[PDB]
């Protein structure tokens, strides 16, 4: 479950996103005898009713599940006032995508393959308790001062798998593809996957075998594993685990990244 945080502990200072849902801001969490900290906070929409609320409070009850440093940290709820927040530890440099595109260029290789093996030792730790994320895309991975990747956001064609797409069927190995998608994204610096091509376009290319090629100076054992993400038998891919025995064995072997 979900901790109530008393509304006095809490100091809301800007908006720093905004919504359908309502809003998020950035403010500051101070528990008595312990160190204040930044939190990010999520309010629901002005006049939400009694089943927005369940439905707000039901995202705080799933994150409270999650105890891991690559998930986003759920710091408490409140409920005993109105309106309605959620909590969480406060991500210095927010989404990743946006935050790739305004740095393009300024890491290195090893540095980026770091930031995903974070997202794929997260992603493990999610499908280990049989959660299937849907919605897996750097938009929604979060990014902190110290560049640790977390994911978050607790449909979009181009990150889905295509049984998916075409059977409605949701399963870890389809957030594997949505995985590669990410790759892809993040040694891109956040540029659109598929580019100028229509949705249509991207379901009959995927059909036909089209795979997309390695971002600019991407290293080839790293496109590689995108391709295995991007299996068409989904049976055929990766699970969350091996990506991440992957990745660890490129970072600890910095010499396979030479091939690019
Ligand atoms: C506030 C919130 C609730 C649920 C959730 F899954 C994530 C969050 C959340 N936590 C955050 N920490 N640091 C940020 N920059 C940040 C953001 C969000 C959501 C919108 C994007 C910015």
């Amino acid at each position: 479950f979900a901790k109530e945080i008393d509304a006095s502990c809490i100091k809301i200072e800007k908006v720093i996103g905004v919504g359908e849902f309502g809003e998020v801001c950035s403010g500051r969490l101070k528990v008595p005898g312990k160190r204040e900290i930044c939190v990010a906070i999520k309010t629901l929409k002005a006049g939400y009713t009694d089943k927005q609320r369940r439905d707000f409070l039901s995202e705080a009850s799933i994150m409270g599940q999650f105890d891991h440093p690559n998930i986003i940290h759920l710091e408490g709820v409140v409920t005993k006032c109105k309106p309605v927040m959620i909590i969480t530890e406060y991500m210095e440099n927010g989404s990743l995508d946006a935050f790739l595109r305004k740095n393009d260029g300024r890491f290195t290789v090893i540095q980026l393959v770091g930031m995903l093996r974070g997202i794929g030792s997260g992603m493990k730790y999610l499908s280990d308790m049989s959660y299937v994320h849907r919605d897996l895309a750097a938009r929604n991975i979060l990014v902190n001062s110290n560049l640790v990747c977390k994911v978050s956001d607790f449909i979009p064609i181009r990150w889905t798998a295509p049984e998916a797409i075409a059977y409605r069927k949701f399963t870890s190995a389809s957030d594997v593809w949505s995985y590669g998608i990410v790759m892809w994204e993040v040694m891109s610096y956040g540029e659109r996957p598929y580019w100028d091509m229509s949705n249509q376009d991207v379901i009959k290319a995927i059909e036909e075998g089209y795979r997309l090629p390695p971002p600019m100076d991407c290293p080839i054992a790293l496109h590689q594993l995108m391709l295995d993400c991007w299996q068409k038998e989904r049976s055929d891919r990766p699970k969350f685990g091996q990506i991440v025995n992957m990745l660890d064995k490129l970072i600890r072997n910095p010499n396979s990244l030479k091939r690019t």
